[PDB]
C-alpha cells in the first residue's frame, strides 16, 4: 500500500472516523481529476486507495471533509476542508503516509514517508 | 484590515519572510475567481490585503507558496503550498488572521477570528 | 521586551485570555526556582515579563496552565499543562516569543527568536 | 499494552528514530519518580512500557529527547525536551497512544485515547 490517510481529532482524543477523504491528481489538462476516495475507518484511517503500479509520479491532492465531521459533532467549524497538495517521487522512499490532526479552528498535517 | 496572514518557520524559529499569498474567492460559477495577493514582510505578516467593502460573504482560498520558500533555504518540501479554505462573514462581518507554521514535511493553520 | 508568551484556543479560533503562565529558572543546584508569571490578556499574550539585564543565560522553563483553561470552559481536557523547556541567551541576548496553540487533547508550541 | 509512544521528524518526513523518552510518575512526595523508559524504534514507536495492572490513575510525564535528536542531525534545536504530562483516568478508555511531532522550534503533541 503506498499512500494512506490517517485522521485524529484534537478536541475528543480519538481517531477521526468515517470522514470523507478524496484524492485527486493534475492532469495535463491542468485540472484535478479524481484519483481515490474513501471515508476513515473506526481507526481513523484509510487503506488500499491505490496501487503501486497507479500510483506514478505526478501532483497529487488529497481534501479531507473536516466540516462535515464537526457539523456531525455539533461543533461550528473554520474550515471548508482539509487540502493536502504534494508530488509524488520515485528518488524518494516508496510509502506515503498523509496524516492530518484535526480542530474546529485549526488542522495540522505531516507527511510520513518511508521504505 | 479583515484579513490578515502570517507566517512562521518552524526549522529556524523565524518569520517566513517573502512567502508569496494568493487569495481566491469562489464565484457564481463557482469557479476560484483571483481576490487579492501579495508577499510577506520581515515580520512573516501579510495585511492590506483587502478592505470592509470589498470583503463580502463568500467561500475563500488563502493559498500560501511554501515550496518556493523552503526551496531558496535549500531545502526540498513536500507540499506544493499550504491551502486555507472557508467560509467568511457568514453571520456578519469579522477580522480574521490566518496562521501558518511551515516544516518541510508538515504544516500547520489556524484562524483567530475576532468581532470588529 | 525579551521574553514574550502568546496563547491561541484552537476550538474556538480566539486568543485564550487569562490564561496562568510561570516562568522558572535552574538554579544552581539544578533547581527551578521561580522567574515570572502572569495571565494572558483580552489578545492572549502576556509581555513585560522580564527585562534585559534580569534575562541572562540559563534554562528557563514556561509553564502554561492549560488545565484551568479548558475547565472554566467546561472541558475536560487531556493535559495538566503546557510546559516550554529552553536555553535562553546561549550566544548572546534575542528577543523571544513562545507561542502555544491549544485544543482539548493536543497542544503545539514554537518559538520565534530574534536578534535586538 | 496501556501506554505508547509516538514520535515524527516534520523536517524529513519520517519516524524519529532512537529518541530517548523517559517515563514519570507524579508520588505523594510531590516529586517525579521514574516509571519506564525506552528508545523509538525504527518506526518510532515505544511500546511495552508498562502493564494495565502498573499503569494506575495519577499524573504522569513523558520526556522526549528532542535535543539529543536534532543534535545528531547537525540541527540547532529551540527546546531541552518535550514533556507531556497528564492524568491518567479510569472513567476513560483503556489505551493511551502519546504522539509528537517535532521541528528544531517547535513541537506538537496529541493523545490518542481509545478501547
Ligand atoms: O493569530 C496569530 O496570532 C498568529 O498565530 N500565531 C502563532 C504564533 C504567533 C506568534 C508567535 C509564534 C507563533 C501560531 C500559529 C500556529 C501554531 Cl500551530 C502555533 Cl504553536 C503558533
Ligand atoms: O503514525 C503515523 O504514521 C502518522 O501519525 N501522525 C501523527 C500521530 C500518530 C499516531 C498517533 C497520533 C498522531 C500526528 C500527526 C500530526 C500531529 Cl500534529 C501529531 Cl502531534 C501527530
Amino acid at each position: 500500500c503506498p499512500l494512506m490517510v490517517k485522521v485524529l481529532d484534537a478536541v475528543r482524543g480519538s481517531p477521526a472516523i468515517n470522514v470523507a477523504v478524496h484524492v485527486f491528481r493534475k492532469a495535463a489538462d491542468d485540472t484535478w481529476e479524481p484519483f481515490a476516495s474513501g471515508k476513515t475507518s473506526e481507526s481513523g484511517e484509510l487503506h488500499g486507495l491505490t496501487t503501486e503500479e497507479e500510483f506514478v509520479e505526478g501532483i497529487y491532492k488529497v481534501e479531507i471533509d473536516t466540516k462535515s465531521y464537526w457539523k456531525a459533532l455539533g461543533i461550528s467549524p473554520f474550515h471548508e476542508h482539509a487540502e493536502v497538495v504534494f508530488t509524488a517521487n520515485d528518488s524518494g522512499p516508496r510509502r506515503y503516509t498523509i496524516a492530518a490532526l484535526l480542530s474546529p479552528y485549526s488542522y495540522s498535517t505531516t507527511a510520513v514517508v518511508t521504505n
